[PDB]
């Protein structure tokens, strides 16, 4: 026995977590805990190893760093998966090899009394023939997990090892390296949350307490709820980025203005620094982003007709519903209208009102010149990374687009069109709720290939179709004289009126490009070109 | 003791509750074998990557006295869809040549 029994993390670097430590105790190392003579009475062996999986930057490494100091083993023997990879044959498996000669040695030497050596891989995953089956050639020459397992175990027996390994992907593990006898233990790190925030932010902020340097304007608790969903490593970016742009204000403010000295040596921090590093340096992958909205988003939404209310209200009604229900944690809605009706700028700000934690667009723009593959990967990383929050909201830009449809042929890539379907139909791991949106062009194609059944709900987006309509519009643009709309209003009363918003735009743009004495006309004429009858 | 292999096929319209009375009816047969494959595990795989997968599944329940193997949505293993028509051709003759196969001796 070396620790008490109650254990004791606080103020020693990880403050998030503190029941996976005694949880993992209580299911793993209670052999080393007791009275040795017992166990040596007992005739039972101790757990080869453990491993641990959770989002990336969440603070993982430090766990084995902690638990290898406790139990006072030797110094840890950090590798990294990729730097374990040569291409010249039969040479890896020499890396492999040499990690446990140490341990060999110590075996060997004093026998059944020699200490604790701990070995902590970082991305195990990069060493396993399973990536291989998704489309691909990375067979990694599999030679590596069979010499791994023969060393872990095997003809020959080691008892003085302690194997910790660090992933990502859980999925892609080789299923052989989890049968009893071998890595035999899992636990999950999910995010950290109010609490856990708040006592990182007083854990790393500790020195300027001490020194006084912070300014007492600043609060913990207000910053901690500020911060919707953050990870680990963006608290200490914060708090660096702030410290940085405090100091350069500071020392920009006394080289302007000859502050006396007291000021000058005086170097708080204050509370602006937080809240502007917070909403111009930080962008946290799994939080929202608002930068995004105004790339699409360009014009805001204007009033014109009944119809955008009608949406939008039964845009806050699905939301209502995805928020607080059971029997139905997975819901979709689609949307469709003629081109040009603006379906994105809707989709965007029905997402922002939505008022979720984790929000993603995922738009063709970002994907040119892939080939099929690379568009199942992406759309497959975005579910999964969408699949760690409490609450979430995706949009698909442009369902038509992604397929690669064209009139002529038909054609179109098949692979996306199942991974979509399938994805459609996944309700996310227990007790975590979502909410996706598409949007398309082409009603009936959809509809032919059997994919519109497996949306649960339709809403339609309609033109602008009569006049009056128009005149409103251009009012609350304002970009006609009152003689002119006058003019305008004699010339629109046929009604024969159809037309999109983004077209409406464009000409509207355009024909404000001459004097203003042919401006109406050359308008009149340019509309009564476009004279559609669908 | 004559017949031991046996297959049978449920159908009905979609949104009909297929899937769960094919689960509820392979667990109360209380054998101590039971695997269900399903589409939703092999998401952006290749054909060759299902091949091998369904030949894994079904050579493991080979060994034991006993079994029963679910296959869940036939059409979207295939991979149809109604115009055209296209699918793979692969899983269609694997699934074909399997669905007739007799164990060894007793089983
Ligand atoms: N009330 C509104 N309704 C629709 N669009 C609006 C509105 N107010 C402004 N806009 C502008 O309309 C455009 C909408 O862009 P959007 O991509 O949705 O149009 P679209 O051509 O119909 O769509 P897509 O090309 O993506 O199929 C943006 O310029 C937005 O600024
Ligand atoms: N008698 C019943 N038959 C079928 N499902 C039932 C029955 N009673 C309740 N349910 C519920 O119905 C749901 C099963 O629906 P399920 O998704 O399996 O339908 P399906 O038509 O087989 O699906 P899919 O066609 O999408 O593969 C479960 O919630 C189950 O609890
Ligand atoms: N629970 C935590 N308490 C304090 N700091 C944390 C915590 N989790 C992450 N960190 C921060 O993350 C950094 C190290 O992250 P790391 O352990 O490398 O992430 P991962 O283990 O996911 O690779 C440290 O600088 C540390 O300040």
């Amino acid at each position: 026995s070396i620790i008490n029994p109650d254990w004791n993390f606080e103020k020693m670097g990880i403050g998030g977590l503190d029941k996976e430590f005694s949880d993992i105790f209580r299911r793993a190392f209670a052999s080393r805990v007791f009275p040795p003579e017992i166990v040596e009475q007992m005739g039972c062996k101790h757990v080869k190893g453990i491993l641990l999986y959770g989002p990336p930057g969440c603070g993982k490494t430090l766990l084995a760093r902690q638990i290898g100091k406790m139990l006072n083993a030797r110094e840890p023997k950090v590798v990294n998966g990729p730097e374990i990879l040569n291409k010249y044959v039969g040479e890896s498996e020499a890396n492999i090899r040499k990690l446990f000669a140490d341990a060999e040695e110590e075996q060997r030497r004093l026998g059944a009394n020699s200490g604790l050596h701990i070995i902590i891989f970082d991305e195990i995953d990069a060493i396993c023939k399973q990536r291989g089956s998704m489309a691909g050639s990375t067979g990694v020459h599999d030679t590596v997990v069979n010499q791994l397992l023969s060393k872990i175990d095997g003809v020959e027996q080691l008892n003085n090892i302690l194997v910790i390994g660090m992933t990502n992907r859980p999925d892609l593990i080789d299923e052989a390296l989890l049968r009893p006898g071998r890595l035999e233990v899992k636990m999950e790190i999910g995010l950290p949350d109010e609490k856990g925030r708040l006592q990182i932010l007083h854990i790393h902020t500790a020195r300027m307490r001490g020194h006084q340097l912070l300014s007492a304007d600043v609060d913990i608790k207000e910053l901690a709820v500020e911060t919707k969903n953050f990870s680990g490593a963006e608290l200490e970016g914060l708090v660096r980025a702030a410290q940085s742009t405090a100091m350069n204000r500071h020392i920009k403010a006394s080289t302007k203005v000859e502050v006396d000295m007291e000021k000058a040596e005086s170097l708080q921090v204050t509370r602006g620094d937080f809240l502007a590093s917070l909403e111009n340096d930080i962008k946290p992958a799994f939080g929202t982003n608002q930068e995004d909205y105004a790339s699409y988003i360009m014009n805001g939404i204007i009033k014109w007709g009944d119809p955008v209310t009608r949406v939008l209200d039964d845009g806050e009604l699905l939301v209502q519903q995805t928020k607080n229900s059971d029997r139905t944690p997975l819901v979709s809605v689609l949307l469709e209208g003629p081109p040009h009706s603006g379906k994105t700028a809707l989709a965007a700000k029905i997402a922002e009102e939505s008022n979720f934690p984790f929000i993603k667009i995922c738009s063709p723009d970002k994907m040119i010149g892939f080939s099929e593959t690379a568009k199942c990967q992406a759309m497959k990383k975005i579910f999964d990374d969408a699949y760690k929050s409490q609450l979430s909201c995706v949009v698909v830009d442009d369902i038509e687009r992604l397929l690669d449809y064209v009139p002529i042929g038909p054609r179109f890539s098949n692979l996306v069109l199942q991974a979509l379907l399938v994805l459609l139909k996944k309700a996310p791991p227990q007790g975590r709720k979502l909410l996706i949106i598409g949007t398309t062009s082409r009603k009936d194609v959809l509809q032919e290939m059997e994919m519109l059944n497996a949306f649960s709900t339709t809403i339609h987006v309609p033109n602008i179709a009569t006049g009056e309509q128009l005149l409103e519009a251009l009012e609350l643009l304002g970009n006609f004289k009152d003689k002119e709309r006058t003019t305008i209003a004699q010339q629109v009363k046929g009604k024969k009126v159809w037309i999109g918003i983004k077209k409406l735009l464009m000409l509207i743009e355009m024909s404000l490009q001459m004097d203003p004495e042919y401006r109406v006309r050359k308008f009149l004429a340019l509309l009564r070109e476009e004279g559609a009858s669908p």
